[PDB]
């Protein structure tokens, strides 16, 4: 079990003030953290915050968390569950900031809630370096979904505040499982417009500077903001992300050639998009999130596990002969790939 810290500096806070937190379990005898920043789309007015904080609370507030969490997938302290890095220092971040971790506002006579994602992680880091983090060799800035994302919007950030703190030795490193969208037509960004406005949110500062003013909504995805970034980061998509079909209100419920058309370019533009990512792992499957579920471990690219690529991802951070890194599917359609989860 991972066990939950309320943040010391109270003025880092989910949404609705409260404090922002983080769930820890020890490995003494291990060098690498690995920092995992829970997902849950996102809210970007007052009006759909509000319901946002009726029926979804737990992702707006630290009042009700429980005191534990049981770690699951890459989180799993166990080797069965988890053969890439069931030995390190597990840390769940959860999401209480609805901004993509991306935020940097506090709660105000202005500001109905705060958005402070960015300022969590920071202080997450800050507060793990007197609990273990100074001693590390890798920190591993893992995340699902929004938490994917928002892996890419911060790793470069936590290892300039590493280096800025004095600790140069620590390997920062991201993992972004499902956070690399699309900006593409829908088949029947302005929200981040506006969520970006809402939150003050903070994007990284080399891909700010090419985008400028009023564009860093560009930077919150992927194929624009990787290029962009120094530490290594390995990337994990689904080809045919259920979150990526829904904002493209596609919804498989008889597919006529327009939507197999439309699935078929879509997969084929993400394979694109990847061509250039040296450490990736992205099959043609229908579903959304991998690296905390219990069988993460199933599913294969060319006969090779996420948690092999990852083993092989650490072997060249030190080609490999039969350890590949860059796992992307080229068939065309959705369990195509016989491994897909059922
Ligand atoms: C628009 C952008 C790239 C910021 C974005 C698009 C979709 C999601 C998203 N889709 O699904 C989820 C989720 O968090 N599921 N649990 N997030 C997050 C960000
Ligand atoms: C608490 O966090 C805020 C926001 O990052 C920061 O300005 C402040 O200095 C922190 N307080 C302490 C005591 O470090």
């Amino acid at each position: 079990d991972l066990r939950l810290h309320l943040l010391l500096n109270t003025s880092v806070t989910c949404n609705d003030g409260s404090p922002a937190g983080y769930y820890l379990k020890e490995s003494r005898g291990s060098r690498r953290w690995l920092l995992f920043l829970e997902g849950g789309w996102y809210c970007f007015n007052r009006e759909n915050c509000d319901s946002r904080y009726d029926t979804m609370r737990r992702l707006m507030s630290s009042r009700d968390w429980p005191r534990t969490r049981t770690g699951t997938g890459i989180l799993s302290s166990q080797p069965e569950e988890n053969p890439y890095w069931w030995n390190a220092n597990m840390v769940f971040i959860p999401y209480c900031s609805s901004d993509v971790w991306s935020g940097a506002s506090s709660k105000s006579e202005k500001n109905e809630y705060a958005f402070m994602g960015a300022l969590i992680i920071q202080e997450v880091v800050r507060e793990l370096l007197g609990r273990g983090l100074s001693g590390a060799k890798v920190l591993l800035l893992a995340g699902s979904s929004a938490g994917g994302t928002g892996v890419l919007l911060n790793v470069d950030r936590v290892a300039e505040q590493l280096e800025k703190l004095g600790y140069p030795a620590i390997q920062v490193r991201g993992l972004a499982d499902s956070g690399w969208f699309l900006d593409n037509k829908q088949y029947r960004t302005e929200a981040i417009r506006r969520g970006i406005r809402y939150w003050n949110g903070v994007v990284p500062e080399r891909c700010r500077r090419q985008f400028q003013e009023g564009e860093e909504w560009n930077c919150f995805f992927g194929y624009k903001v990787y290029p962009t970034l120094r530490s290594p980061v390995f990337v994990v998509q689904w080809l045919f992300d259920e979150a990526q079909l829904t904002v493209d209100n596609v919804h498989l419920t008889p597919v006529q050639e327009g939507l197999r058309l439309y699935i078929q370019n879509l997969g084929r533009e993400l394979r694109h998009t990847l061509k250039d990512v040296p450490a990736s792992f992205a099959p043609a499957c229908l579903s959304h999130e991998i690296i905390i579920r219990s069988h993460w471990t199933d599913v294969q690219v060319k006969g090779t596990s996420l948690p092999r690529a990852l083993h092989c991802w650490d072997r060249s951070l030190h080609p490999l002969k039969g350890c590949p890194v860059h796992l992307v599917d080229s068939c065309p359609w959705p369990h195509c790939n016989p491994s897909c989860p059922t």
